[PDB]
């Protein structure tokens, strides 16, 4: 039997392929619609238009993984895309014809279904499931067991210790919500991070985390508001109605996306309200028919200025596989947000990572009946290190501690308060929380999502990945 923790796109889409390749498949997710999946409101990057393709689509997640990429996975992963797309759709699934445009990208290449892609690829996936006679069990995964460095059996909360167990797909997702300011469901803490990293698996790229400048959540519903608003003419001011922006970066609304949350995040740390004002735009209505219909619906007029919060978004590293979502451990595969398959390196390209999900969740039933290859370290430096203590720390305040001191912009002092507070603490949050702050405060210079006031430039020598193994 053949066990998948998550139904997220990744989940769900390997559910369904190995399914089809006459495997015995079981799916377990604490939260059958929770994840980042649901919500998500963009597309699926693939390089099938006419004037793209997988080369270019290469560079462009190159040039954002701002050397941190593994090339090996980026050349896989897009040059994957269109066939992938292409199987998924002949199971059923249509995206529109229009190929929608992201910032990073050179070409048009995101791949749309209504507004709601995310929702769209879950409900579809989830139907395909349910006709396989694959079964879907809401549980949560709480522990790994291991023997000779391979799977052996895993426990959940509702019905403790499993032991048929071939093969364990861990599809998780990250730990975006171990920021107080998120944009994604509270399930994701990266438990299935953690108990993976108890029994022994090697995580990576712990430290870049990747935020979203312009985020809003009237009536406590999330949304994120696109960059291209401020293409067309959206201001961004504090309480006092000044465009702060201009202070740190001469290009103002049109800076970068890592620019704007370090702008904000200073502005907020003052104890300043942001907002973005959107009433100077021509022709809102038609231009933004989606941002129209969320403020519509909170009762928001969108003459008027909008309280706004950069946020956690994706974490690009956790656990480390190869091509086929391996990890070092036997028999154990990540894929989706958990996994690290160095497709983001330093930081991920928008609409990279539903199509990240997609590819080792269909492509998965290609290497499960192969012998394992595993991972290298060779591209980084392997830290040992060692959890113990009963210091228990409340979801609340980790998330603070996250947010002021493992956050858009670092340094020592503030990393090693981070690193002090978890140091002592076996809980799984804690655990994640503090192999960030350590991993932050190891490379010692800026690369990515990754921003250090007290080392602002990018060290050629720390182009390698900082791994992380436990030990007693
Ligand atoms: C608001 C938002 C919008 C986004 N939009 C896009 C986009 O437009 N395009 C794009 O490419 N990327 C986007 N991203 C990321 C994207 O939506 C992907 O879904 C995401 O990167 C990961 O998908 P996944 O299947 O790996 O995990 P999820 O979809 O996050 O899977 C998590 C699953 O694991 C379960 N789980 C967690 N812990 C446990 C446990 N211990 N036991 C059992 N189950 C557990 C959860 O309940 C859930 O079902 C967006 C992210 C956010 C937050
Ligand atoms: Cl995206």
């Amino acid at each position: 039997m053949i066990y998948i923790i998550g139904s997220g796109i990744a989940g769900l889409s390997a559910g369904v392929a190995l399914r089809r390749a006459g495997k015995k498949v079981t799916l377990i997710s604490k939260r059958i619609d929770g994840g980042s999946t649901p919500i998500a409101k963009g597309g699926v990057a693939a390089s099938v238009g006419s004037d793209d393709s997988p080369e270019l689509h290469a560079q462009d997640t190159i040039r954002v993984g701002d050397g941190l990429c593994d090339v090996k996975t980026v050349n896989y992963v897009t040059s994957e895309a269109k066939n992938v797309i292409e199987t998924f759709e002949s199971w059923g699934f249509e995206f529109e014809e229009d190929l929608r445009l992201e910032g990073g990208h050179t070409k048009r290449r995101v791949l749309h279904r209504t507004d709601e892609t995310g929702r769209e690829i879950f409900n579809f996936l989830l139907k395909l499931a349910r006709e396989e006679g694959i079964p879907i069990i809401e549980d949560r995964l709480v522990e790994i067991r291991v023997k000779d460095g391979k799977v052996t059996g895993f426990v959940t909360e509702k019905r403790g210790l499993v032991e048929d167990v071939d093969k364990l797909v861990l599809a998780t997702g990250g730990y975006s919500y171990l920021y107080e300011y998120s944009s994604t469901q509270s399930t994701n803490i990266g438990d299935g991070m953690a108990i993976a990293f108890k029994a022994g698996t090697i995580l990576a790229d712990m430290e870049f985390v990747q935020f979203h400048p312009t985020v809003t959540s009237l009536d406590g519903e999330v949304f994120l508001l696109t960059e291209t608003l401020r293409g067309e003419g959206a201001q961004i001011i504090n309480e006092n109605g000044e465009r702060f922006l201009f202070n740190y970066d001469k290009r103002g609304e049109l800076a970068p996306r890592d620019i704007l949350s370090r702008a904000i995040y200073i502005e907020m740390l003052k104890g300043h309200k942001v907002f973005i004002d959107l009433s100077k735009i021509e022709d809102f209505e038609r231009k933004f028919p989606v941002v129209a219909k969320y403020l519509a619906r909170h009762g928001h007029n969108y003459k008027v200025k909008i309280p706004i919060f950069p946020a956690a978004h994706f974490v690009d590293g956790g656990i480390r596989v190869n091509i086929r979502g391996e990890s070092n451990i036997v028999n154990l595969y990540a894929i989706g947000e958990v996994s690290d398959s160095g497709l983001h390196g330093a930081n991920r390209l928008a609409s990279n990572s539903l199509l990240e999900g997609l590819v080792f969740g269909i492509n998965l039933p290609r290497y499960v009946d192969s012998s394992w290859e595993g991972i290298s370290t060779d591209d980084g430096i392997v830290h040992s290190v060692r959890i113990s203590g009963n210091k228990t720390l409340s979801l609340k305040e980790i998330r603070r501690i996250n947010w002021e001191n493992v956050g858009i912009i670092r340094n020592e002092e503030k990393l090693v308060k981070a690193i002090n507070t978890y140091s002592s603490s076996t809980q799984n949050e804690a655990i994640i929380s503090y192999l960030t702050a350590l991993a932050a405060e190891i490379r010692k210079e800026s690369r990515g999502n990754h921003f250090r006031e007290d080392y602002p430039y990018k060290d050629p020598n720390w182009e390698k990945r900082i791994y992380f193994k436990l030990v007693v």
